Parts: structure tokens; C-alpha cells; sequence
């Protein structure tokens, strides 16, 4: 059913809460035994948000391979994403270890360091060119190369260096800075503009490792970003773009990480972004 019609029918009937609860009831339940080991309590931001064992990203070390991060692999769309929590003070070194080991080109950040008067993630990148960061526990160096500040987002060029090898790599940091402290944006126009800038960079393309995407828990805003991207790619590949079922795509993605899309308002905003993003290509 053409989702724009499905959309007005849910709005007119005000059943967003009922649709969202149906998704919560049908979603996959897989074990997360590694996340719950006592040695990993200070590696998890939230007790109720854990990566499944089958899809978790493993750090390349023998000591402790755990990070709160999942591989979302979308077979028909031919896209992969890593969804992770905002880094903690004791996991900033893990975060960069992962980016290096997985050969990612891009990091996508959908939160501010402080929101609602509380810290939502560590300051994990350098703010000045001449003050680089060294991650003692992971043997890596990170330098700010340039910064482009726009009204809705900031793009940064970073240099990541393997100290022991002396290998360097350019990482692009895409920072969406205007998601409101409460609720969802009124219009999806600036979020869709941002998604199109990440695409144009090459960060989402198969010649690189998967993009690393985070917010505070790595399920809500992060979920909205991957769901919108995959739905729009499926609309450009299929003979009938009205066949794309956003509820079925979200349940496929929930096989790989729990809790993607945290509220009925995030679900409505995801439908809105896909409907509008289609018009801008399938029309404009
Ligand atoms: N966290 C880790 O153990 C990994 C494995 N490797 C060997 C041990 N070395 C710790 C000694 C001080 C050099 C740290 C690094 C690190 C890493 C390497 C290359 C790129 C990104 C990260």
C-alpha cells in the first residue's frame, strides 16, 4: 500500500502508538550474553541496550573483544552500517580501535555532547588543529585537519594514525547538530539534506568498510538514519517503489540490533522522511 496513503490513514485515525507497539511485539529476541558479563558493565551506557551476540562487532584483541556496537547487513539494498552507543570515557580508545579495524571512511554523529543539561557522550575528537589526541590504551593518534560549520550540521576532516605501523587514514566526521532536545524535527528537510551529504562523500559505498552511526544509545536517531537510507535505496532499485514496506524493513533491521526507533514520534518522522525524500528524486 502506497505509504503516503497509509500515512494519512494512520494520522486521521491517530493510531501511531498502536502501529509502534505491534512492531515492539513482533521484533526479534536473540541472546546478548557477552554484553551482560560483569567485566563489561563499564562498557555499556544503558543496562537495557545491548548488542546481540550473533551481530556484535568484535575488537581485534585477546584481552577483551567487547564493544557496544552491531553490524546491520541489508542484503537486498547491498548496504551495511555499524550502529553504536555514544562513546564513554573508558571506551573512546575502543571506538577508534573499531573505526580502524573495520576500515570505515565516515562517522555519523546525531547528538550533542551535552543535551537536557547532562552528558550524552564523551568529547572523543580534537577541537583544535594544534592539540591532537593520543589514545593510550589502543596506540592511536587523532588530529583535526579542517572543519566546515553550517546551520544544521558540521563536517570535519580527521587524520587517524596507527602509531606502531605509522599508517595514516582520512576519516570524515558528519555531525548533525540541530536535533531538538525533546521530540523530532517538524520538517525532515535538513535531515534528508544531511543524509545526501553523507552519501556524496563515499562513506556509504562498498569500496569502504561500513559507516559508523551513533547517537546516545545508538538505536533511536541512529535507527531513523539507516531506515530512511535503506528505504530510499530500495525505491530506486525496484520496478514498483510503492512495494517498499517501511515496517517490514524496520523488522529486518531489528534482527541485527534491538530497539531501533524508540518512540511512535520517531516512527512517524521516519515515514515522513522517506515520503519527502522520494519526491525530491522521484519527481524533482
Ligand atoms: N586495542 C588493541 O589491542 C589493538 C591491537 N594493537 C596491538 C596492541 N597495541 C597495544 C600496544 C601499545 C602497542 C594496541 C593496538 C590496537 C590497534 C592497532 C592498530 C589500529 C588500531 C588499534
Amino acid at each position: 500500500m502506497e505509504m503516503e496513503k497509509e500515512f494519512e490513514q494512520i494520522d486521521k485515525s491517530g493510531s501511531w502508538a498502536a502501529i509502534y507497539q505491534d512492531i515492539r511485539h513482533e521484533a526479534s529476541d536473540f541472546p546478548s550474553r557477552v554484553a551482560k558479563l560483569p567485566k563489561n558493565k563499564n562498557r555499556n551506557r544503558y543496562r537495557d541496550v545491548s548488542p546481540f551476540d550473533h551481530s556484535r562487532i568484535k575488537l581485534h584483541q585477546e584481552d577483551n573483544d567487547y564493544i557496544n556496537a552491531s553490524l546491520i547487513k541489508m542484503e537486498e539494498a547491498q548496504r551495511s552500517y555499524i550502529l553504536t552507543q555514544g562513546p564513554l570515557p573508558n571506551t573512546v580508545g575502543h571506538f577508534w580501535e573499531m573505526v580502524w579495524e573495520q576500515k570505515s571512511r565516515g562517522v555519523v554523529m546525531l547528538n550533542r555532547v551535552m543535551e537536557k543539561g547532562s552528558l550524552k557522550c564523551a568529547q572523543y575528537w580534537p577541537q583544535k588543529e594544534e592539540k591532537e589526541m593520543i589514545f593510550e590504551d589502543t596506540n592511536l593518534k587523532l588530529t583535526l585537519i579542517s572543519e566546515d560549520i553550517k546551520s544544521y550540521y558540521t563536517v570535519r576532516q580527521l587524520e587517524l594514525e596507527n602509531l606502531t605501523t605509522q599508517e595514516t587514514r582520512e576519516i570524515l566526521h558528519f555531525h548533525y547538530t540541530t536535533w531538538p532536545d525533546f521530540g523530532v524535527p517538524e520538517s525532515p528537510a535538513s535531515f534528508l539534506n544531511f543524509l545526501f551529504k553523507v552519501r556524496e562523500s563515499g562513506s556509504l559505498s562498498p569500496e569502504h568498510g561500513p559507516v559508523v552511526v551513533h547517537c546516545s544509545a545508538g538505536i533511536g536517531r541512529s535507527g531513523t538514519f539507516c531506515l530512511a537510507d535503506t528505504c530510499l535505496l530500495l525505491m530506486d532499485k525496484r520496478k514498483d517503489p510503492s512495494s517498499v514496506d517501511i515496517k517490514k524493513v524496520l523488522l529486518e533491521m531489528r534482527k541485527f540490533r534491538m530497539g531501533l526507533i524508540q518512540t511512535a514520534d520517531q516512527l512517524r518522522f521516519s515515514y515522513l522522511a522517506v515520503i519527502e525524500g522520494a519526491k525530491f528524486i522521484m519527481g524533482d
